[PDB]
């Protein structure tokens, strides 16, 4: 069997694979509430576009192969349309990317930054940008001004009608390595922030939360960092005014997070100076070690030293080091009954000492990481192979040429990507992968 027969077959197939593993991912968020949320909006919009690379640019991808005698801009059309629906997908999965950035990065901001409004505004942005890219040459940019076929039909192949210095400049480094460069950054950061060293501004920020602007708290006093008031009085150039004062230079409402942690040391030095004063704290205070001492820290913060000096059984038992004890009887509070979540994590820590409870809650993070780092991989191993190819042709005309069949290949994995990426992040997820389950054993 020659070539060619190969390379439709294999491309063929990917077709059938994108379409069907795309289609699930899809079927899914439509059938599960849980997954209608506003990432799975730009999860959607990318199994959309994979599902019409499938059904379209493929065939038209092979058809730009076969070399027949076709008007200059007539496979010039064809040609163009595959990069559009194909930049569509770089595109949409670099939207993904950015979503879960902020989703894990600042998840504060997040449901105010990423809306169904400002979703679909992207995903319209996106789709906007990738004709104006794709149907470029269309504009004027091709290889069709100037025997075999006649006069206006040129042999259909890529690159006979598509440029090269478009496919290199244009196409590759604007359009192709940005987005990998970009996606390589968010999943750099997140490998960054789930591997975090852990202490009390940590937890803090774990169990209350870190504000890089000023902002209104429950009694509607102005706030920045974590719970760190400003002012009380209503006018917010007074909270600006007072955290000038405090951070030293002219901030206008915003600050570094290197900025909140020494306003947050600040509130510490604060907080354990009462609790030092406190008769009922202080000798529980001294008997205990940094990271215990950091977990009743964590207690004043949320209830002030006199709702944590109510705690004379439990404070007992601590400072008597009967962490189990100790423990049980935490559990009993209406504070445990209020903030389960938050107590659970506090007395944790004062059982084993460690920042344990507070490092599987960033297990959730480097989950995230993982399945950036195979989005960022396959993606690098789908798309560089081919246009690196291009890039050689381009500068280097003379150079020793590849073979066919790698050639074809990188063609082949350019095109995988629209069956991997999109599919292998859902199925990374359990939700997406319960509802595969419940979909595939019922409806087939
Ligand atoms: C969002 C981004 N989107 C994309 O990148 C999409 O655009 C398409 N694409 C992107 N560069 C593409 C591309 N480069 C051209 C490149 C090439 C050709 C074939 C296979 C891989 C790369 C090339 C290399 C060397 C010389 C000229 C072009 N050739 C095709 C595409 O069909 N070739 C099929 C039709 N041509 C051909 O058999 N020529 C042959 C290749 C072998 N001979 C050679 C070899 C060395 C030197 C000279 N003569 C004779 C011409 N398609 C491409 C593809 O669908 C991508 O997914
Ligand atoms: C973005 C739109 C950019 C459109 C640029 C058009 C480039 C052009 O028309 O000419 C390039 C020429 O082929 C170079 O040798």
């Amino acid at each position: 069997i020659m070539g060619s027969s190969v390379y439709i077959t294999v491309e063929l197939a990917i077709a059938v694979l994108a379409i069907l593993g795309n289609v699930l991912v899809c079927w899914a968020v439509w059938l599960n509430s849980n997954l209608q949320n506003v990432t799975n909006y730009f999860v959607v919009s990318l199994a959309a576009a994979n599902i019409a690379v499938g059904v379209l640019a493929i065939p038209f991808a092979i058809t730009i192969s076969t070399g027949f005698c076709a008007a200059c801009h007539g496979c010039l059309f064809i040609a163009c349309f595959v990069l559009v629906l194909t930049q569509s997908s770089i595109f949409s999965l670099l939207a993904i990317a950015i979503d879960r950035y902020i989703a894990i990065r600042i998840p504060l901001r997040y449901n105010g930054l990423v809306t169904g409004t400002r979703a679909k505004g992207i995903i319209a942005i996106c789709w906007v940008l990738s004709f104006a890219i794709g149907l470029t040459p269309m504009l004027g940019w091709n290889n069709c001004g100037q025997q075999g076929c006649g006069e206006g039909q040129v042999a259909c192949l890529f690159e006979d009608v598509v440029p090269m210095n478009y496919m290199v400049y244009f196409n590759f480094f604007a359009c192709v390595l940005v987005p990998l460069l970009l996606m390589l950054g968010v999943y750099l950061r997140i490998f960054l922030a789930a591997r975090r060293q852990l202490n009390i501004f940590e937890m803090l920020r774990i169990d209350e939360g870190l504000r890089l602007k000023i902002y209104k708290d429950t009694e509607g006093y102005y706030t920045i960092g974590i719970g760190h008031l400003l002012t009380k009085s209503p006018s917010l150039n007074a909270a600006k005014s007072e955290l000038d004062k405090a951070i030293g230079r002219n901030t206008n409402g915003v600050i570094t997070k290197d900025e909140a942690e020494k306003l947050f040391n600040q509130d510490v030095d604060a907080a354990v100076r009462g609790i030092l004063r406190n008769a009922k704290l202080k000798p529980v205070y001294d008997s205990l070690d940094a990271v215990r001492r950091a977990a009743l820290i964590n207690m004043v913060f949320q209830m002030g030293e006199t709702g944590v000096a109510g705690f004379t059984n439990s404070l007992r038992m601590l400072q008597q080091k009967r962490w189990d004890e100790a423990a049980v009887n935490l559990a009993k509070s209406r504070w445990y009954n209020q903030t389960p979540n938050r107590a659970k994590r506090v007395i944790t820590t004062f059982r084993t000492g460690t920042w344990d409870a507070y490092r599987s809650t960033l297990q959730k993070e480097v989950h995230a990481a993982k399945s950036l780092a195979i989005i960022v991989g396959l993606f690098a191993l789908c798309w560089l192979p081919l246009h690196i190819i291009n890039c050689f042709t381009f500068f280097c005309p003379d150079c020793s040429h590849a073979p066919l069949w790698l050639m074809y290949l990188a063609i082949v994995l350019s095109h995988t990507n629209s069956v991997v990426n999109p599919f292998i992040y859902a199925y990374r997820i359990r939700e997406f992968r319960q509802t595969f389950r419940k979909i595939i054993r019922s409806h087939v």
